[PDB]
């Protein structure tokens, strides 16, 4: 199904994650594009960072044109990159983005971070990158446009920015049952925000930025005990978890078999005790831990 966001569109609550380190074929972001939509994924998750748009716009195009779906079914995201915080060079990373995937718009543009860098760090005004993204809604560009790993002192600069037009639809933020975000989520519902989750499966560990010490999610004997009791999988109780907590929730997958074991998310439902026991995994985790930008002035888990 789909959250009715704050903009009066709407966003399917299962989302395909399309990024993949630079040792996969950027041809491999085609064939598990199509596969994904092919399993019943209608949000495709993608950015200008990803270096695929080409690819996942190929793929979303293909379906359109075999007609599995009409383009007004799926949910296309791409992301302004952070050496693109200049409000002048919003329009133009957009339409980039636009003629990479060959689309007429996207259904959703973020702000990818809001740790601004040299157009080596940079300050920008991020009220004023904002402006520049209203801008490309009003033109068509975007139906929706949101942030992404904003805390919420961020959030509430943009929230409480002078003549705002639009707010931000959602926070697309690292959130899993090590990191689950509780108060970060319970502010975005009162702003009727949608918080997305990334990494909602324990992220892909890439050694550049995570530490291979770090507790692996989906070894985690509490989601086995709760995949056992459920005959499903820790995965699959893992993404439920975000959808029973009102969370929109990614999963990348570049494996036919787990692509399609994803989508059973809909298929089955946790109890209030299995909710409260996968809440108590919670020990401030985040994945995303490295000297490259912790000591950034806009990092936002500096809280
Ligand atoms: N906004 C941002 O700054 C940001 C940051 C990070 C991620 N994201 C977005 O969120 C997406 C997802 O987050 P992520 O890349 O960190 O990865 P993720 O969704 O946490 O997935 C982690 C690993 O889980 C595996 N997996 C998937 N389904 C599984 C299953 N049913 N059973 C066992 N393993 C399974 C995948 O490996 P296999 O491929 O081998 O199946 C994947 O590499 C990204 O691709 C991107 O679209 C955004
Ligand atoms: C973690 C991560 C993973 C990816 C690839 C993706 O989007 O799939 N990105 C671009 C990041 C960030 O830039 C990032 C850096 C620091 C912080 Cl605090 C949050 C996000």
């Amino acid at each position: 199904q789909c959250v009715k966001l704050n903009d009066g569109h709407f966003m399917p609550v299962l989302g395909f994650g399309t990024y993949a380190p630079p040792e996969v074929p950027r041809s491999k972001a085609l064939e598990v594009t199509k596969l994904a939509i092919e399993a019943g994924f209608r949000h495709i998750d993608s950015a200008h960072l990803y270096n695929n748009e080409e690819q996942v716009g190929l793929a979303i195009r293909s379906k359109i044109a075999d007609g599995s779906v009409k383009r007004e079914d799926i949910f296309y995201t791409s992301k302004l990159w952070s050496t693109f915080h200049r409000p002048e060079l919003v329009r133009p990373a957009l339409e980039n983005s636009l003629k990479k995937a060959q689309l007429d718009y996207v259904d959703l543009y973020l702000i990818h971070s809001p740790m601004s860098l040299k157009p080596i760090f940079d300050i920008v005004d991020l009220c004023t990158t904002w402006e520049a993204m209203e801008k490309c809604k009003d033109a068509g560009l975007a139906k929706s446009i949101g942030v992404s790993n904003f805390n919420r002192r961020q959030l509430e600069m943009i929230l409480n920015k002078p003549g705002l037009k639009y707010k931000p639809v959602c926070n697309q933020v690292e959130c899993h049952p090590y990191f689950n975000r509780s108060k970060l989520l319970d502010f975005c519902k009162s702003k009727d925000i949608v918080l997305v989750a990334y990494s909602a499966l324990g992220s892909q560990r890439d050694k550049r930025w995570v530490d291979p010490n770090s507790p692996v999610l989906l070894e985690d004997p509490v989601l086995c005990a709760l995949a056992k009791k459920h005959k499903r999988t820790p995965a699959l109780i893992a993404l439920r978890y975000q959808l029973q907590r009102g969370v929109v929730v990614l999963a990348k997958s570049y494996n036919e078999q787990r692509i399609r074991q994803n989508v059973q998310v809909f298929e089955f439902q946790l109890t209030a005790e299995d909710m409260k026991a996968i809440d108590g995994l919670d020990r401030n985790l985040h994945y995303f831990n490295s000297d490259s930008f912790a000591s950034h002035p806009n990092y936002p888990y500096s809280d």
